[PDB]
């Protein structure tokens, strides 16, 4: 219960209803990224930058390959000795980790079998001349495979070429692969020094391919418009499950997660106003969102999660605790609430809520237009209530507000509450 | 008050000193942003993939109108029941809102004179053939047309197309649309969800138009030079006023604000120095910035506002209130100051103000470069002064310094204050 | 030192360990920025928009000139009359600064001889053609000399200048003026308005030259690979030293620094999970890193620096003092630490250290594989201990390990530990 008859008196007022959504199970596609373009139709001209250019990526390569290989021993090591059908991790060889980092070592090889699919097709993703390509796998799966440059080439240097020179294309082609290798650095840097823990989200990985995140879910099948609840929360994320050094090359399995509604969970909205207290002006301090789950109260940190129209989308279940003196004044006992004095203009004096106004009219002006004469509560009384009993339309600081009727006994009073 | 006097013994110093600026009243333009491109001369190449591009447009577009007709209806409901000059917001069929949400739903009904112009203009809009153009209203206001792939296509485009295939010019097209289609997903996003309640800044809505907001500024008749003070401090901002689904454009309102000094309103700024207590080191506890208006003390969160070389400007009055140890300690009572221990070499050992140094010559050398000779502090003092009576270049660390003189009625004493 | 023993019966349990690395001395290179560029290809097409360009961009200029000529007279007016072979700061002009702004007007006045080198080369830099271009000094020292648009006129216009109309021509180049001009203010604007103060990182200078900083450090004589260390850690920065108003160039130094590892300097990770009191779930609040030197414990803010596979790198020795609660429940008197009671499934249960597990098996499913039967903790124990004494493999959760053996004189024991 939230008590909200206690709370107007004394400026708290009912917002907005929300329901909850946390992430549910996955479904997955494969991508590769190449970073070793095919060249093939300005060859000539360009092999003394190229040449320099493998050299730098395959040194930038050869430390990711070294702790895939690595992690993927430790479960090796544990299958071959028992007869258990799960995969077993060795836990002596890791010597340490959290939880979720032995979870994601065993993720990692439960995956191994699309590695290896994808390595039996090496001089396919090769032979590709086009900027984005499908490919068929033999275990029947699709996969997507990007070349940008090769699709700058066919843009840029190729209707122009009878123009350039020799000394003129390969010059202009150098320039190009450096920044690129600097977009790759920036995009993937974290990955590629903790390739085990790290993940991607979309609309990131796009920053490779002009940021063009609509051709990637188009050509894996999906639409944007189809998958904006979980694309504008930003969980559609990939992970590196293999490299190859000596073709160039990056495999991320990507994710697209359903949503599961948490049954009997509500998360309520506070608005805040302030009050006359003697003549003085004061608030109240409460958090704007709280969570009740089968009558347990609880707090929520929305800043780490997505809010739209009508639900609270969170990555997992973000509940905290809360503390004996906020249980106390959410649950009637007003004289339990903190409060702050008032220095500034820009705190609100008044808030509409079930078709009925909560005003300050001792800090702002109030009048009834229907007689046109001024409101005026007592210095007894710290807020307001307008409702149509009295008259149809109101003013209320610079705004005019018609009203509806007050669903209670009698007179609505204010004198003299409790509070601390 | 601030008492420097007693403040300079505990290591607090007086720094520089600034005025206080908050928005004023505000002025208004027109802008257009197309989403559907005049393909008109690259028109029997590209059909498939523009017929596909524009059920796209419009399927994103239909949430978007009904949220303003929506919005409208609560306005026009009143508006046909009542005598008053005044516009009226219906309160039984809004049910819940804040202050805030009541004031932009009566500013969208205020603003719907100049969608109404717009929409007489529409086949006018339509035939644009270059990237940005401007037109006359019948209110005799001009308008802004922004068409961004329109200059693509006379950029990239024609210039070659004796030298493209057919097949080839489609497929090439195809991808800059997409592309479009991703850009204003990133910058509209948010706006396109709550139409009503959301603002976006000149920069933000310049990443449609590759980033030239110096453009748009000159084509509203202004000059970036000039508005220095309000671009830089981002004050200014655009909202959506209406949109037009088959033809498919989005109409915005954008505000320049003038800027209004506050009277009898002064920031200070205030620097921390370590200090000596019976042969330990120590630092005060105080925040950077404090706010004096008309005697009265208060804080001020400065995150929120920019700082330049003589004014604060922010985009409310920020003003919060101060507890009473602190506001005690500021005015001389200095045992109610709160003090911590130094454990790094970080913190700062001197500083200099009105010309002349103080340093805490316990924990840095401080000699005197005339005379060449060392000065010691007792272990009774907290805090050394110095000025040129005794000699007039000093050596304070690795930096040397001349100083000016104090203006007191003696030699100045730091022992044994009282502290807490 | 840290007692594990203690902490391990309350849920903390012991993690990664790192050595600590800072800042060292430094080492420059020298840079020039043309924001005027050289249109001597297509001169007589582009005249008028290039006229009222050149006229902004010494408008833009004009105010930072005289920041630097102010800071430069206040040194040259304490060398002129002193015998002194450093140079020396006129207090009294100054009249108020912090003790890193005395240091870095200091620096201003070291570097001005490199600034009357590269002054006395005005009419070789103004002369370049190209993108990138490398010169040579008086002082044996060479100038990196960049110049953006005349690479992309070379790109873009000269290939197809028989297609284009004089007036395509000057239309075109117009646009590109204003887009350049719209990126050096977001990238230069904070720095232009404090010379002296302000510090730019090469990811943020590359921004002026489509974002390729591999070019940038290749041209300097570095390979970005090398760098690794100091470049992901974002210690590479440069200031301004210079501005030559009628030719409209900006000239800086950059600075490329050592690391010094600190010695007898330890940083410890800790892990938390929950556990067991008389059938309720609690955690313990503890920070996740810890900063030991020479037995002193601290606390130090991670968030300000970069941890790699084996280091933390910070800028500087950001170390912070520890209150005696903290200290007394570290040091194993476990009724000083502070808890928390659980809500969310989110919080671990387990965790491995040594190749051990410890596990809370009130609250989540633990078996031994090897005799497939269930553990089971008494209501009087906190946590229990996994090793390989009972069985060499164990179901947690819904994750297998294989786990080592305990390193102590008899049985685990957690019943009744002292706590508050």
């Amino acid at each position: 219960s939230i008590h909200y008859d206690s709370l107007s008196k004394v400026g708290v007022i009912k917002g907005l209803t929300y329901n909850y959504k946390i992430k549910g199970s996955p479904s997955t596609k494969l991508m590769v990224v190449k970073l070793i373009p095919n060249i093939d139709s300005v060859k000539n001209c360009t092999q003394k930058q190229y040449d320099e250019y493998k050299n730098l990526v395959r040194k930038a390569l050869e430390p990711v390959k070294m702790a895939i290989d690595t992690m993927l021993n430790n479960v090796k090591s544990g299958n071959n000795k028992y007869r258990f059908a799960g995969a077993i991790m060795a836990g002596v060889a890791l010597g340490v980790a959290t939880a979720a980092t032995v979870t994601a070592g065993i993720a990692l090889h439960r995956s191994n079998e699309n590695a290896q699919a994808i390595a039996n097709m090496k001089s396919a993703i090769q032979n590709t001349n086009e900027a984005v390509k499908q490919l068929q796998l033999a275990n029947k799966q699709t996969l997507a495979v990007i070349d940008t440059i090769r699709g700058e080439i066919n843009n840029n240097i190729i209707p122009v070429i009878n123009q350039l020179s020799c000394d003129t294309i390969g010059l202009s082609v150098g320039i190009r692969l450096t920044q690129y290798y600097s977009e790759i650095i920036t995009a993937f840097g974290p990955a590629l020094q903790n390739p085990v823990n790290t993940r991607i989200t979309i609309q990131a990985i796009s920053s490779v391919f002009n940021g063009n995140f609509d051709e990637l879910l188009k050509i894996m099948g999906y639409t944007s418009g189809d998958l904006y609840e979980i694309l504008h929360s930003e969980l559609i994320r990939g992970n590196i499950i293999d490299v190859d050094v000596d073709a160039g090359y990056i495999a991320l399995e990507i994710e697209f997660p359903n949503l599961t509604l948490v049954p009997n969970a509500v998360v309520q909205e506070l608005m805040p106003i302030s009050y006359n207290i003697d003549g003085d002006e004061w608030v109240t301090l409460v958090p704007r969102f709280v969570l009740t789950r089968t009558t347990l109260l609880s707090n929520i940190d929305t800043s780490r999660c997505t809010i739209t129209d009508s639900s609270v989308i969170c990555d997992n279940d973000y509940a905290l605790p809360m503390s004996h003196e906020l249980i106390g004044c959410l649950q009637g006992d007003t004289s339990k609430c903190a409060r702050e004095k008032v220095v500034s203009s820009y705190v609100p004096k008044f808030a509409l809520s079930d078709g009925l106004v909560y005003a300050n009219c001792l800090n702002t002006i109030c009048r009834c237009m229907d007689t046109d004469t001024p409101i005026s509560q007592s210095l007894g009384a710290t807020v307001s209530l307008l409702d149509n009993k009295r008259c149809s339309v109101y003013q209320v600081g610079d705004v005019l507000i018609s009203v509806g009727s007050y669903l209670g006994d009698g007179e609505y009073n204010a004198d003299n509450v409790e509070l601390g």
